[PDB]
């Protein structure tokens, strides 16, 4: 509700930057300006857009919010790429897409709405065989982890886990582990964390009484909090997958 308006003042509503976003899109060589891309759990589409910039074919972003949805298509037109790159209000684990049909499947911080496994398992009928699934998750660096952020995630996300157990995960599912790299610590901070301070200012007051909006507040600074304290212990990779029988 008021939610998407506190996140529409953001280039970005999850940990990311435009040099990791094209540091995945360099494990992808099979785009043309026929293939068929889906971005799931765009957002605002930040990451969209930057994608569409550097690789031809048509992208369709996908999100629950609509708020989110009108931002993209309106950020779409602004630079002319309406006829290649269109929003729609949707849900990734309930998708209309053909089967077989897609070339490409990114998805940045938005697979964990609908489980890592499952999201691996279900988007798979839409890929072409050969084509290629692209997603930053939640991981464990280690094996061993304090009490209070393992905690903070059994609350949040009970999937995360460890990239060892992510990749076992992927070609379990039928894909070839292509490309896997952990994202810069400047991806939560400099791109995340820090751009919500300003919004937070502004959005305050001008919601001046919500219980909502206070407890967002109190919630971003809690795993912005928890983020500096045990930052060594995880954070997000990016996992780039081949659909089998190539
Ligand atoms: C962490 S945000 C990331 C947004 C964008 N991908 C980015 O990286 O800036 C998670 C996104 O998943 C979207 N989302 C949540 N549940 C969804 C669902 N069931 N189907 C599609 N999108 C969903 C949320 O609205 C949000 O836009």
């Amino acid at each position: 509700n008021l939610i998407c308006d506190f996140f529409l003042n953001t280039e970005r509503q999850g940990p990311g930057s435009p040099e990791v976003t094209l540091k995945a899109l360099s494990f992808i060589d099979n785009l043309t300006n026929k293939s068929l891309i889906a971005d799931l759990g765009c957002g605002t589409g930040g990451q969209t857009m930057i994608l569409a910039q550097h690789v031809p074919g048509k992208i369709t972003g996908i999100d629950f919010f609509p708020g989110f949805i009108e931002r993209f298509n309106k950020n779409a037109e602004k630079l002319n790429l309406q006829n290649r790159v269109k929003g729609i209000v949707g849900s990734m684990d309930d998708l209309s897409f053909e089967k077989d049909s897609l070339d490409l499947i990114w998805s940045e911080g938005a697979i964990y709405n609908i489980g890592f496994e499952r999201g691996l398992k279900e988007w798979r009928n839409y890929l072409k065989p050969g084509g290629y699934l692209a997603v930053s998750e939640s991981v464990w660096f280690t094996d061993q982890r304090p009490a209070e952020i393992h905690d903070f995630w059994m609350s949040a996300y009970t999937e995360i886990d460890t990239v060892p157990n992510k990749v076992a995960q992927i070609q379990k599912a039928g894909y070839i582990p292509v490309a896997t790299f952990i994202l810069p610590e400047n991806c939560w901070i400099e791109h995340y964390f820090a751009p919500q301070a300003k919004a937070e200012e502004i959005f305050r007051r001008k919601h001046a009484g919500s219980r909502i909006v206070e407890e967002l507040i109190t919630s971003n600074h809690h795993e912005a909090e928890l983020y500096s304290k045990y930052k060594a212990y995880y954070g997000y990779a990016f996992f780039i997958c081949k659909k089998g029988f190539s």
